[PDB]
């Protein structure tokens, strides 16, 4: 039981993280990634070599700090309508419950989101028998706001089938294995839904994020360094609404503002420019005063993609709302 995450190191070594999903819940950081498994699939880039079957909730006291291992809180073998691969998850807390919302795999080889209900932050968790109604695609985060709403914004493209739900229904196996395929047109925007009082459901009809530069200008298809790909996640300062998220193949988190939970936002600039491995995929959360980013690599594994390790580093909000760039591999 050492402290760790002083220097950019791994926060653990003994199974391999990403996607960290970081909360302050009962004054502690508790962080919900992806465990990433050497399933041996094939790889591509529709994403078969992440094949994960299980979530282990972490936990720390401080940063620095001694990281807990709280064990599987979640196994693919006991969600009854999942098939497949346990991707990016996130957590919330409401009236002494607690939430983890997973992205995954239903029968048909649909990605769809559920929720798993726990009495701790720590799990386990017990899955609801169904995804939630209207859900699809992946990468799920719940963020809830000053007002006590709560909000799941989520979607991924490529793997993440999002291109496939244009119309409200899977476009099918044989679509896009990538995005609209139309570079001038305005490139594929996250998805928003207000949670129900109950948080197993949405309270609304999903709702699509637009995103646009800073002449107010919609980010096009083809703008492959600022458009979104995966990874949303929100949060707030100065009362500015924050959408972070990945770029994929050009393979930055960036950020863009807006002055309230369904945009537009507008582009501002790198959150983090990218890392060993393809993925780049992260959090941003506030910790005694102090923001954190939670991001990932391939560092431990020596270069694998689809076998990663979380980190945490500052970061530097300036008093008017821009975020200071992170590049990884420099101090
Ligand atoms: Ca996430
Ligand atoms: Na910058």
């Amino acid at each position: 039981l050492v402290p760790r995450g002083s220097h950019m190191e791994p926060l653990v070594t003994h199974i391999y993280t990403a996607d960290p999903s970081a909360h302050v819940f009962d004054g502690k950081v508790y962080i919900y990634p992806s465990h990433d498994i050497d399933a041996g699939t094939p790889e591509n880039d529709m994403g078969d070599h992440f094949d994960m079957r299980d979530y282990h909730v972490l936990s720390m006291n401080s940063i620095p700090g001694e990281v807990t291992d709280h064990g599987v809180a979640l196994d693919i073998k006991d969600i009854p309508w999942a098939g497949r691969q346990l991707w990016a998850p996130d957590a919330a807390s409401k009236d002494g419950k607690y939430y983890l919302y997973f992205p995954a795999k239903d029968k048909e080889d649909i990605f769809r989101i559920g929720v798993a209900v726990s009495d701790s932050p720590a799990g386990p968790f017990k899955p609801e028998s169904e995804p939630i109604k209207g859900s699809y695609s992946i990468d799920p985060a719940v963020f809830k706001d000053d007002d006590g709403k709560y909000y799941m914004y989520f979607g991924g493209i490529w793997g993440g089938q999002l291109q496939r739900w244009t119309t409200g229904e899977y476009a099918g196996h044989d679509a896009s294995k990538t995005d609209l395929e139309q570079d001038d047109a305005p490139a594929i925007g996250p998805r928003i839904a207000l949670m129900s009082d109950d948080m197993l459901s949405f309270a609304e009809p999903v709702k699509e994020i637009s995103i646009v530069d800073e002449q107010g200008n919609p980010i096009l298809g083809g703008d492959h360094d600022r458009r979104f790909f995966e990874a949303a996640w929100m949060h707030k300062y100065n009362g500015t609404y924050y959408l972070s998220y990945s770029t994929g193949d050009t393979h930055y988190i960036v950020y863009a503002t807006g002055d309230n939970p369904y945009g537009p936002f507008t582009y501002r600039g790198v959150i983090l420019n990218p890392v060993i491995g393809w993925t780049n995929h992260h959090s941003i959360v506030e910790f005694n005063g102090k923001w954190y980013l939670f991001y990932h690599d391939s560092s431990l594994s020596g270069g694998k993609t689809h076998l990663r390790c979380i980190k945490v580093t500052e970061l530097t909000h300036n008093a008017d709302g821009t975020i200071e760039t992170i590049s990884p591999y420099i101090e």
